[PDB]
């Protein structure tokens, strides 16, 4: 049978993630630095909030879904399956789906609340991609992307305030105190979101966290939704 | 260091499909039966203009894009990689992010195109999948699809016009038709029967979408051109 | 290049398990219908133990290797790769060289042995699968072996007694033995009704046969003392 | 039920080729710097014959088999499923199945026939690694492993003729000059298998093909195999 065949060649590619495991998405602008050519620097503000939008849209519509993270133009998002024995899987853990599904909500959601502010904007778009994780490598998944986002948060703080060639090649801890000895500007003053990103939290409703702590000093902030 | 170690578990995950062979990538609307429940049954033309935007949005943004096909609420794309010697892959062939990208596409152009007339409407969302197909395969996939096409295209007929109880298979939601209700399936347009592709014409060249497009089990060529290239 | 361009073709399929979890190794002897048409049935003491030294080849041989469970012709093995922060992984998790290695180092020891009193038996055979499980589902993967075990422990020894068409299910020909052919299943060893286990055992230290291996169901930590280190 | 969470979780790397395109699955000897520390150097007659009988019995124990080929300690077989518009695949396609079987069946057999000259040799092991190619890249594939097997088997002449310190760091070309005027080894009299390995085809029975080309001036040799 024709369809028995293609279903065959389709079903070569229907990967499936293991289930009960922490599963990590992660959602990020395609060509962003195109899109946002335009916008505020080194933060907007709108944009920001654009994305804190669709952080909440995610959460919602995301079985599974825990907790999730956002910084400059990429989306993480923890989801869990183990909370009880007869917990089900978004998607029924299906990679591809799992991963365009996530891009598309994000893509929907994303150009509507920028096209209120900015109805003139390009398309925006967004890639997808999932994975599992260790109980004992979730809070350091999101470690890892704090100190990611502290990376460069310096760096653009740094970049719309000097030229290029005066920041070649200087350490995070350089800018850091060029910014303040040369600008007045100290960045540890900056909002948190703007320091290391912020997380958005079920309170029941979806909200953004402005007091998002450093995680790798309190582990328990990610991992109440590893270990249940 | 622990960035490494990221690296690693996300790399379990970073698939990629075998280069210098026929792509295919398919777009499924997500919850079509709720987000159209508004639209003309049992077609709309706003809604499927709205597809044929979004299917010209993406060929001309997908690298080695050589036909798109749209059928409901389905967009199936044929991507090739090996025209020359040293072609390139979309994306290097990564599975998801060929997948997701093209979602994320499509859910851009379409939900942008039916703001316009239906400002209403909720968000539509969209799934996406990859794979890879043997050349002498490609056309049987589209002929595969347009079988599926018409089998849809009867069901979405004979369910706008009778009771749920009322209706079998499709010889006989098709005689249905013409006898109790006076209606001919084989008289309606071309991409409600069995779908229409979208195909580069030249002029300069533009994506454009053909109302002629043939039965691909009867003209397995109109595929195959862009199969084969040697 | 050409090796760069044919190292592509071998990466698409050069899939990695991820790490810092439980990984489970089955290793099933092929067409084990036909090898052992000529051994004693039901259960044959030299077949048996020729797993079992198998079973102790693996073991010592498999980087993380924590326990090795044998019933009929398969061998299921936990391997963990997480006891310490910088425990490395076999093969780097490599999941076409973990089935593969584990089968070819099943097969070389096997076909040692066993030729020593059957050299003129066949060539036997493996197939290798790798998968990731976890924490709080391996105990539950081996109570799934051992409930395999015991229906299939009690079919081949009831059509080791009974003719083809005069044996119903596992409760029936449990009590088809004992009131026809006088047999009670519960009376046999351990390792012919639910299998065995090989675990390295101190004294330095050796892999070797437990025959007190319980039932798991009744007894989780006897392998989640492998699964969860600290 | 368990047996079907089980049943989900072994799928979730039941991986499958898909189908109707050519196979390659490669076979190579583990640690055989080791193993064959003893063996004839630069070539080992007997061991060579070892792994040609080894090939036959792959060769006629692998549904879709067309061709195998030999270099060093690596065994690589081509495997076609589209003979016949209802032509089945070995395994159906089943990564897992087709790379450990084929190390096994290696396995076996290697041993097998090397322990009757052997009788006291340790067991030897193999790892197996199963892809898909595209028509068009067959030939490449074994050319490929045919200019591995020259530049492998001038190393090894010159490995066995000269101190390590000689030869660093030297080429394929330098290797052979000196090989010649120092030595007196011309490299390119000796023979076929020896310089570049050699292909077992079905002539039914499988063969050495010890006239075996240089596939590089003579892709039909393979092509034909590969287009039908
Ligand atoms: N709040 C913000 N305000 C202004 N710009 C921002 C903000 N957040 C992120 N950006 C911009 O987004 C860009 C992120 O670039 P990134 O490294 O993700 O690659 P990209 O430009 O998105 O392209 P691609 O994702 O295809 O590699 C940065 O250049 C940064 O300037
Ligand atoms: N031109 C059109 N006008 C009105 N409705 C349409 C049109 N094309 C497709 N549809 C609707 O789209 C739906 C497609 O349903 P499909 O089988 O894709 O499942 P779904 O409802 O999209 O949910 P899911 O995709 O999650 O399975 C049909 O119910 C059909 O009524
Ligand atoms: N101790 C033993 N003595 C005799 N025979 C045994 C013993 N253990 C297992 N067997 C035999 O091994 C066979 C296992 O069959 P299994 O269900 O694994 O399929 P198979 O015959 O191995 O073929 P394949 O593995 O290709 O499916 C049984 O038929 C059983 O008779
Ligand atoms: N005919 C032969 N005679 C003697 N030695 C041989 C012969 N064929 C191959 N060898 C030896 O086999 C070895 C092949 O090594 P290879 O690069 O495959 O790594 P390995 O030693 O097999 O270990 P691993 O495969 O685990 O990396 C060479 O060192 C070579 O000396
Ligand atoms: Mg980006
Ligand atoms: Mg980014
Ligand atoms: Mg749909
Ligand atoms: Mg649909
Ligand atoms: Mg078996
Ligand atoms: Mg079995
Ligand atoms: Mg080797
Ligand atoms: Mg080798």
């Amino acid at each position: 049978s024709i369809g028995d065949r293609m279903k065959r060649y389709e079903n070569a590619y229907r990967i499936k993630l293991p289930e009960r495991m922490p599963v990590i998405v992660r959602i990020d602008g395609a060509h962003f630095h195109t899109y946002t050519k335009g916008c505020a620097k080194p933060f907007d503000q709108d944009l920001a909030e654009a994305f804190w939008e669709t952080c909440k849209y995610l959460a919602q519509n995301i079985m599974g879904a825990k907790l999730v993270y956002h910084q400059s133009d990429e989306i993480s998002i923890l989801i869990t399956n183990y909370d009880k024995l007869t917990t089900q899987s978004w998607f029924e853990n299906n990679l591809q789906k799992i991963a365009s599904v996530s891009a598309s909500m994000a893509t929907a959601k994303f150009n509507e609340v920028m096209r209120e502010k900015y109805p003139d904007k390009p398309l925006a778009t967004f890639d997808g991609r999932a994975q599992v994780l260790p109980q004992d490598e979730v809070a350091n998944y999101f470690i890892w992307r704090q100190q990611d986002a502290s990376k460069n948060s310096i760096s653009m703080v740094a970049q719309a305030n000097f030229p290029h060639k005066q920041l070649q090649g200087l350490n995070g801890k350089d800018m850091q105190d060029k910014l303040m000895t040369e600008k007045n500007i100290n960045w540890n003053d900056l909002p948190v979101w703007q320091k290391r990103g912020i997380c958005i939290i079920k309170e029941s409703r979806w909200s953004v966290d402005h007091e998002t702590p450093i995680i790798s000093k309190d582990r328990e902030y990610v991992e109440q939704f590893v270990y249940l």
